[PDB]
């Protein structure tokens, strides 16, 4: 319905805003663009589902997220990819992991404080009906 399309439009606006706030955070610079195979050569073959904040924006705009839960699955993927690709004790690896965990925690904390749970419930019920 038209009221349902208004719901999903509000969801997209909310998701773009959260994503923009993560993207402008200096700690999350390495998550703002897809990992480049020329700069990180052993990546594209080891990480099956690459995910980053620009690809998240593209997915919002293509109407791929119908709930915050779907959006959070991709935020989780940015974090899980960094943990998987950088598992070593070395500082470089530990720094990416801390930044990935911090990006995930920040997205969840923003949504916990600003997302009305009845708004999410409505999105989930429209999604389940389709
Ligand atoms: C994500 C993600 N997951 N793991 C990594 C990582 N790992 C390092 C850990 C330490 N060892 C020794 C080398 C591999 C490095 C970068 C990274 O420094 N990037 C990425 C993504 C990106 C995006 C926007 C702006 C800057 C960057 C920089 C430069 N080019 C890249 O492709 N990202 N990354």
């Amino acid at each position: 319905s038209m009221q349902e399309e208004d719901t999903f439009r509000e969801l997209r606006i909310f998701l773009r805003n959260v994503t923009h706030r993560l993207a402008i955070d200096k700690r999350f610079r390495v998550f703002t663009k897809p990992v480049d195979p020329d700069e990180v050569p052993d990546y594209v073959t080891v990480i099956k589902q690459p995910m980053d904040l620009s690809s998240v924006i593209s997915k919002i705009d293509l109407h791929k997220y119908l709930t915050v839960k779907d959006y959070l699955r991709d935020i989780d993927l940015i974090c899980s990819n960094a943990l998987e690709y950088n598992p070593d004790r070395d500082p470089g690896d530990r720094l990416i992991r801390h930044r990935a965990c911090a990006l995930r925690d920040t997205a969840y904390a923003i949504i916990k404080e600003e997302l009305d749970e009845d708004f999410e419930q409505l999105c989930e019920e429209i999604q389940e009906s389709r």
